[PDB]
């Protein structure tokens, strides 16, 4: 799981 938030 990749969580990625910009």
């Amino acid at each position: 799981l990749y969580i990625q938030w910009l």
